């Protein structure tokens, strides 16, 4: 990552393009698997093996109350997200496929945000 993503503090204006950045992810065909923390009673080991679960609610809590301080703070949130469904689930899993398509939409969307912040 370049140096405006570690160091820059995160302004108001900023603010408003995360929160498009996180409706664009909520909106997206392949994003149900990811809205809201994992289920236990759906899956009854995954609290055991997962241990800094993520999910798209619990970001959404995080940038309202303005959680985030650095843009990598943000994306590391993201990527825990994708990387712990990848650890948990199996490469020929429905789940995995959704991780897959949903990186390659994430790292989309935050090219064009970076590209906002610098002009
Ligand atoms: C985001 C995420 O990883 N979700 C998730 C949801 C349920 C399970 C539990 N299993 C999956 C396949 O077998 C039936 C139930 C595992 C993972």
């Amino acid at each position: 990552e370049d140096a405006m993503t570690v160091l820059t503090p995160l302004t108001e204006k900023d603010y408003e393009g995360l929160k498009r950045v996180l409706r664009s992810l909520q909106a997206h065909k392949m994003a149900w698997p990811f809205l809201e923390p994992v289920d236990p009673n759906d899956a009854p080991d995954y609290y055991g093996v997962i241990k800094e679960p993520m999910d798209l609610a619990t970001m959404e809590e995080r940038v309202q109350r303005r959680y985030y301080e650095k843009l990598t703070e943000f994306v590391a949130d993201m990527t825990k997200i994708f990387d712990n469904c990848r650890y948990y689930n199996p490469s020929d899993s429905p789940f995995y496929q959704c991780a897959e398509v949903l990186e390659s939409f994430f790292v989309q969307k935050l090219k064009g945000f970076k590209a906002s912040r610098s002009h």
